[PDB]
């Protein structure tokens, strides 16, 4: 099976510390606040605003023509993505504000402007279909810095740094 548009997926990754491993989701809520945060699992305790829609998929020259020009397929590798919020109908997008050296990852509705979009990467070729059960690497376009994983005082966060961390997208 290999990872197509228009679905719904859920952004997971692994967080180990003292050597107690867990799976987090990538969540967020529409209210109040924009950033978006992680949940443990087993499984998480909240799904709803846990799922994620791949409304568009387009190649960096592609999606950078149509920026210019104003001045359920498949993923493949190297395409910028673009990921609605199923309940805010939102968009994950990297922000503009830090946590230090790191950006705030959030919703928000604006769909135009590069920082709602995510090219995606492989763990170790570009062009090549993405197969479900493969673990994802994805750049902001805006900033080009990773969706990260990151650790603060008792909680796990997500960022936009400058290292990576692996994703495993899968439907659900």
């Amino acid at each position: 099976q290999f990872l197509r548009t228009d679905d719904e997926v859920v952004l997971q990754c692994t967080a180990t510390i003292h050597k107690e491993q867990q799976k987090l989701c990538l969540a967020a809520e529409g209210f109040g606040n924009r950033l978006c945060f992680l949940e443990s699992t087993s499984v998480p305790p909240d799904l709803s605003i846990c799922t994620f829609v791949l409304e568009q998929s387009l190649s960096v020259r592609a999606l950078q023509e149509m920026l210019a020009n104003t001045v359920h397929r498949t993923l493949l590798y190297g395409h910028a993505i673009l990921l609605r919020h199923s309940y805010s109908g939102m968009y994950l997008c990297c922000l503009s504000t830090s946590r230090k050296l790191a950006f705030d990852v959030g919703l928000q509705e604006d769909t135009t402007g590069e920082a709602c979009w995510w090219t995606i990467h492989p763990a170790s070729s570009e062009g090549e279909k993405v197969r479900v059960g493969d673990d994802l690497i994805l750049v902001s376009v805006s900033s080009e810095r990773y969706l990260h994983l990151s650790y603060g005082n008792s909680s796990w966060h997500v960022d936009a740094a400058f290292q990576q961390t692996l994703w495993s997208v899968a439907p659900i």
